[PDB]
């Protein structure tokens, strides 16, 4: 007889509603949102460049459900008439030099932005750009959350003034519906989690080689932020090449792990997203006896053929994969989870973030 | 009652075999590789990057046919040569990308001696960017300058480039028919100077051609295989001169790929415009292909001009040939490098410069609009 006890003080210190948007920073934004469009199956449906009128930055989104990434790029200076205000010039071909293309912003929607920027900074957060209220009607600020990587407040009042929708008939969709969590690499983890969690309030989400990580979550669970600290270690090798702290990787949720990993793979070859080698048929035929309770033998033989991982915690259980590093650098990597049980509308983080595959997957090697 | 001469002085001062590769210079290699690998049907062929020692630059190889596209990343120098290229300079490339964005770098040629080839360009005016640099003692490799901060490319062998690997078929691969870059065409504020220096080391003569706001002027190796136009602004809107704005200075424009079928490859691509590939420019009106039978109706039958209406693809013809072509729309952020998608009939004995570079499309096109 075994029972996991969770505690949730809901020390929040302002109003966190959901996750908002990604703002990923490009040398040329065309050719990253247009493979991240056919890779991941997302829809183009603003954008804010010369064809709108920006002469600062080229910024399009892609949106698949709730989940939107921004691919922004800097025009050149020679050509104000932005729609981001904390865009800066000199900021974006520094960011991109110094880390290559990785993910600047991470944008949570709050109840109102400037207030929320007010109770951070007083509580240790250092600034990155004020609130700045947009067309009276969105507000945005920004403050440090580790390296190079922003956290950032949006709010509304009932995508983002400046930008111009988009209707096409393509429709890329292949069933990823939000982000779920954001995770970010760092030589400390004690400095970073005292930091974090100092001007947020987030509190910690317990749990259950070469890291040491710790999830910080908000009131409802729904925005998640895990850290990672090495202890060989990939998280070291993050750190080399992105040259400091940053976001490590992206977990983006799927209303089907099958219908989506069937989509990924198939252009893996063709423009999309490859990924990790899969684990030995020892891993999956060790299934039935650790999730046959939630997956059927149909849905552990889908698993098998597409390299899915399964893990299980007190409450849920957890379909995982993940891909190769997006860009040049061994870098930022998407995860692509699908989140089963804890019906009650359902509890964020439910079956965990994956721990008990370190374990699983090394057990089913040695009988392989 | 008519004819056109065309002289050919055959004046290279040395041996030009054909086009070789054309390298662009990135932010993120992989991302725009696998971009154009999609959009323009080549397969992944080789790689220099750090999955192979190189920690200098990530560099990925796109063929298709003979045509060959590299795409080239800074690494971060803190991995510190392992370079490949020897001609690589992260400090360069990091300002190539600045200044113009998403661009050709170097437009390699094949020779028969890159030292050769590199020291009687530069004793006839050509300004140097990389010195011959024997690699591996199998193939040479020197770069002149071009237009702005485009390079000529001399690669010359001795019977890709050692430092890559061949990238083994992943799958029946991408192929949409593309087999050879026809031409490479670059913009530049003066026509005049630009003409005296290439023609001027090169030895390239100037291959006639049989409104707009434009000047251009063609220069070609005496086989005519290489084909280099350069265009000017005429003032007085001009897409160039909003070509040398955005681009930050002189730069290549475009890109001509000959597809041994161009009506294959543009409903692959047109299939991908709105999953990833490549958008077209809009398609002529329907009175342009009512009045192609009477102007190419001896080669073309009436479904392959239907086919060139279906498409959106624009015909011309000269006194040799004649020429079917199509144009993208710019291929990053700035509205600056396109690609032109040709296939050339006629001309056999296939004639380089078959059918013309579409100038007289300009009007063709004009005179179409004009119709109520
Ligand atoms: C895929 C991979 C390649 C080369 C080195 C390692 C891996 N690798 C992972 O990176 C991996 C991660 C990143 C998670 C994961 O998402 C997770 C973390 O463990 C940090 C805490 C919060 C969180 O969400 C779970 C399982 C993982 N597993 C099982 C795995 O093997
Ligand atoms: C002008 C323009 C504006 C917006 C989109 C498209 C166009 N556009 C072209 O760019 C265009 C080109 C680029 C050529 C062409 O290939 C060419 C030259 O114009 C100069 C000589 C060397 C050469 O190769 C031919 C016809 C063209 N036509 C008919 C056209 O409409
Ligand atoms: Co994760
Ligand atoms: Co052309």
């Amino acid at each position: 007889f075994s029972k996991f006890v969770r505690k949730n003080p809901k020390s929040d210190k302002f109003k966190v509603k959901r996750f908002h948007h990604i703002e990923f920073w490009c040398g040329d934004a065309t050719n990253v949102a247009r493979r991240f469009s056919w890779g991941l199956g997302m829809r183009f449906s603003a954008k804010s460049d010369l064809s709108t009128g920006n002469m600062v930055h080229a910024s399009y989104l892609l949106t698949s459900g709730d989940l939107r990434f921004l691919f922004t790029a800097p025009y050149s200076p020679s050509l104000t008439t932005a729609s981001i205000p904390s865009f800066d010039h000199g900021s974006c071909r520094s960011f991109f030099s110094s880390h290559g293309l990785g993910v600047r912003a991470v944008a949570i929607e709050v109840e109102d932005a400037e207030s929320a920027f007010s109770i951070s900074v007083a509580n240790g957060a250092i600034p990155s750009s004020p609130p700045i209220v947009l067309n009276e009607a969105v507000t945005i600020a920004e403050v440090k959350l580790y390296g190079d990587v922003v956290l950032r407040y949006v709010s509304y009042k009932a995508f983002l003034p400046g930008f111009e929708r988009v209707e096409d008939a393509s429709p890329l969709d292949y069933g990823i519906r939000r982000l779920d969590h954001a995770v970010g690499n760092v030589p400390e983890l004690g400095p970073a989690l005292t930091y974090v969690a100092g001007f947020t309030g987030f509190h910690q989400f317990a749990e259950f080689s070469g890291l040491n990580s710790a999830v910080l979550a908000s009131n409802d669970e729904m925005v998640l932020l895990p850290i990672n600290e090495p202890v060989k270690s990939q998280i070291q090798t993050y750190l080399e090449h992105n040259e400091g702290a940053g976001l490590q990787h992206l977990a983006l949720m799927s209303e089907d792990i099958f219908r989506t990993l069937r989509e990924m793979r198939k252009r893996s070859s063709i423009g999309g997203f490859d990924f990790m080698p899969s684990p030995p048929p020892t891993y999956y035929q060790n299934l039935k006896k650790r999730v046959g309770d939630v997956l059927s033998d149909d849905q552990i033989k889908e698993c098998e053929e597409l390299g899915i991982l399964v893990d299980r915690d007190d409450q849920g259980t957890l379909l995982q994969i993940f891909t190769k590093p997006l860009g040049d650098r061994p870098t930022i990597f998407i995860e692509i989870i699908q989140r089963v049980g804890c019906m009650m509308y359902q509890s964020g983080g439910c079956g965990g973030f994956g721990k008990g595959n370190f374990s699983e997957l090394f057990k089913s090697i040695e009988e392989y």
